[PDB]
RNA sequence: GAAGACGGUCGAACUUGACUAUCUAGAGGAAGUAAAAGUCGUAACAAGGUUUCCGUAGGUGAACCUGCGGAAGGAUCAUUA
């Protein structure tokens, strides 16, 4: 079960870095304000539905939720599966 | 009238601690600095779209946010009842 994450840059700029594979039953808080909290980008928490339930993160984060995802407790290192948009 | 010699005084030096001053090694740790063309936010240059900033306290990815009392170096030197 691979934790998505798609990005979605707008502007040249405007980016929003998901996460779809969190389980909902994991802190609504710690997931992503571990994520906010440290590689400095706005993360956030959507019902995307193509995927279902998915967090947006600020960024074109696909070096760092490989990272963000060897590091606190929600997945695990062979699940990585990175389709950067 | 010599060596020697009784006991003393000065006391170098030596051994062990204490004291004070000056200098200097160090795994690692945490500041500040440069600085600067990087990353994430928009905190407070045009009222910067939440006027800004000071003292101070708590809190936040990060710029910062907020209360309480100040200041204009503000966006009012005026208010015509």
């Amino acid at each position: 079960d691979y934790i998505h994450i798609r990005i979605q840059q707008r502007n040249g700029r405007k980016t929003l870095t998901t996460v779809q594979g969190i389980a909902d039953d994991y802190d609504k808080k710690k997931l992503v304000k571990a994520f906010k909290k440290k590689f400095a980008c706005n993360g956030t928490v959507i019902e995307h539905p193509e995927y279902g339930e998915v967090i947006q993160l600020q960024g074109d984060q696909r070096k760092n939720i490989c990272q963000f995802l060897v590091e606190i407790g929600l997945a695990k290192d062979d699940q990585l599966k990175v389709h950067g948009f």
